[PDB]
């Protein structure tokens, strides 16, 4: 395990030509090393180290921890690492159920809990769009889905799906008229707060998030739409497409500025330290 | 769009000799690439990457997004990027109305919402000084300006102009005796709070900002001016020039220290990461 | 002391080939320099400077400040510096009492006040596991330990030992079933709060920490264990091993994310500055 | 002023061989450039750029802004920049009054408002120790000092001197028994709060700071001194030297850790950016 420990020390920090040497030395030991994680690309997606990931993409020995590495790259919020994962090992489809951390969360939903717009838009450039809003009532038609599992996974996965479908970001993500759809989802979550018991506080939170979302989009304030359908929906609380897209861009830029006015995350500092160490290893080992 | 995507990947991060190669390869594809922004210098003014901007200044193919790039460089608060924008592509004048994001905000006003003194002073070294305090009453003389637009843009642009004219920074920016002018503007904003309805809280905020401004300038405390005109203005709440300029310098230095004792912005961390990546690309691609 | 001051200036910052020159110049002056600390590896374990420590490991001239340097590397929370200290100068055992800052704290306890899991796990890979929970009553059997010292060191070292034994991290550190042991320790600390006077607030704090620990481990929520022994312990407030280890890994990852969502420490910024200066000294002095 | 502006652009950022070229090109224009500051070493002591300062020390053309640059290096809290200022241009003495920003604050007092221990200790290694506690009553003996100036400078300079003499750091700085001297100064500031009117809140603050200082030094808790003189002083609220010095070292280390657990200053981030730009300029201009 000596070469394994050398590989992991080259893995947590940069050591990029050391990993090139581990490539060129006939791959004597497989990339299956365990510290606390079963595989090693999970600990390779820690810092902003793209070249390690590109060298991992040439290691197609069925290293089947690409999905959890993608979930780490989304939850930490990388961009080009997510692109390197999505492009080269290939993906046929991702619709219902495969056999590959690991919560029961599709990566569009996990990209929707965070509000990082470009990650979800890169997910939308590939074909996977809608998080499937079903009935989620006592009767749904998919009674066999209610009969496969009989546990708290139904209600909690329902709440997680509506947290994904809460539209924190869907105004850049739906096709046409996101405000009316946000009003409809607010009414639906209000009715679920009326009906579905013992979890009503979360539905009230999501309904107030949708309300304050619509209020902020109104507070963009370029040109008064003031459609009477919008007014009647408020009672229950083309060039038009061009005005709508311009307001979409305004709200996206304001949301990104309000993201950039936030408190520091310590992991973002750890990213800077690992980038400094990767610079150290690149410059010194290319001098040698 | 393959060269376009290579250009944008060279654009978000440093890749400065890659952009030199894109220059030297006959400019096969124009700099008009769209991710969410129409042009590309907007995404080039993200980090502290001056050499990209200087290479853009040699690209005079009527890439008409210099003004919004200047607004980004002011709102994020760069210094030498603003100098590179102001110097080389040339500016005839900027007084009332041209045809070139984009709120209805002149860059002196947007430099005045932020309190960054050196940016506004570099604006004042060129000829554009005053944000035009007009009557802003029911009657103003410029009734045709009130008749061109008939909307909320009058009142809201008025409030934005008085937020620019609130003097957060004008003590380094006016010509002579900024304290008496601040007292006069505080009296004017008090009278506008008395008269102009449904927005009185903002005028009260700006009046209290002017009052606390004058109180802090009094709290500099080198030599007691104590002019009886200042006393009579407080009732309604040369060597003198040398004392005034020295107090101006004292207040500017105290304001800059109080700026440097503020909470961290995450965009300032992103600037550090992009500077690290620019160092990476410079050193590695100059080794090659 | 001129070479001593040059050595200390090479010691606070990087200057790694300068320290190589101080090695190769026959070691004219010993590494015993005093600014405020008696030895110098204490001021060498400030930044993320591993090569200095590896050059110190070849300096085996009985520089007997390895233990306090290990305590600094644990309290600041380095990883590979702790590995470099533990591996090469050798350690026979660490059980009760040796003759080598310096509080009366064994490094497992000081690694247990901080919650850094990998440091304590690297301590557990070597043979030193348990922090010795004794009776700690009026009668204990070790009455001669109560008669060697007669001071406040008994009660305060007892409280420090139970702060080490509070299980902030022991769910990754004990062998089997940490939740039941946490319940037993919560009951023991509750009884010590009932009995041991004038320090009851700290025992109440540790008992509430154990309670909220067990509540969070319950709030992992994969599969309901719901053992009736757990229920009866709550009244006084194999595949099972596989489920338990998976919940252990879930709680460890959630704890590390909650660590990485914390406020910035200024010493972590100082680490970045000293790493930048080490890069400066490496690159410039290897150009020369 | 073209070479002046090139020099200032080399001055705000690193550009160290550019400043070497400005040295070697016969010094055509003197270092007297004005942006807002009269001299230029004030804007050269912004970042952690030592080589610029060492090149300034070879520029002995009576560039008489060394004292304000020293005050900037102390107030921002550099270490080796302060050493470079103190060592090479020479200092005869600094006792009462010379003719060379600029508040009326001696650098020991300005180093005492900040709590940076090593800066004040480097001041104490040179001969300047005591901030001269005089009577500061209605009668003092130095009545001519009260008759030279007749203004608020007496009371405010008195309060600033007692803020310097508040002992935030003097336990590492006085000769022997700092706790009894802190008790005496607390009694003196209490009596000044009884006597000197209209500023009593600041004296109450400094007295409570001295009280909490003594309480924290008591809360070090190695060995109970419990001198009856300390008890009688509390009523009005050798090996002993070795115990006292060890408690001094304990309190200094605890104070430095509590400094390193503080909120981030944005100027510390600006230091990192200017160090990155200095690395950029060094590496690129040494490639050329």
């Amino acid at each position: 395990t000596a070469e394994e420990e050398r590989f992991l020390d080259a893995a947590e920090y940069g050591n990029i030509p050391v990993v090139r040497k581990m490539l060129e030395e006939s791959k004597t030991l497989n990339v299956n090393c365990v510290d606390y994680m079963g595989q090693n690309a999970l600990q390779l997606a820690v810092g902003n180290e793209h070249l390690e990931v590109t060298e991992l993409l040439l290691k197609k020995e069925n290293l089947a921890r690409i999905g959890d590495a993608l979930l780490l790259a989304i939850s930490k919020g990388y961009v080009r690492i997510v692109e390197a994962i999505l492009n080269h090992p290939g993906f046929a489809a991702s619709k219902r159920l495969t056999l590959s951390f690991s919560p029961d969360i599709t990566p569009i939903i996990l990209a929707a809990h965070c509000q990082k717009y470009e990650v979800v838009h890169m997910l939308l450039m590939k074909g996977a769009r809608i998080e499937r809003p079903h009935d989620y009532f006592c009767k749904c038609g998919d009674c066999m889905e209610k009969q496969r599992h009989d546990s708290f996974s139904h209600s909690r996965s329902r709440i997680n799906a509506y947290k994904g479908l809460a539209s924190p970001a869907y105004l850049s993500l739906s096709s046409e008229d996101p405000v009316l759809t946000a009003l409809e989802l607010s009414n639906e979550l209000a009715k679920l707060a009326n009906i579905e018991k013992e979890f009503k506080n979360d539905y009230r939170k999501l309904s107030m998030q949708c309300k304050d979302f619509v209020v902020g989009v109104l507070d963009l304030c370029r040109d008064s739409e003031e459609v009477e359908a919008i007014l009647n929906g408020d009672l229950e609380s083309t060039r038009y497409q061009q005005i709508m897209k311009r307001l979409i861009k305004r709200y996206v830029l304001k949301a990104q500025v309000d993201k950039e006015n936030d408190e520091v995350n310590e992991g973002e500092l750890k990213e800077i330290k690992q980038d400094i160490s990767s610079l150290r290893y690149e410059l010194l080992e290319d001098k040698s």
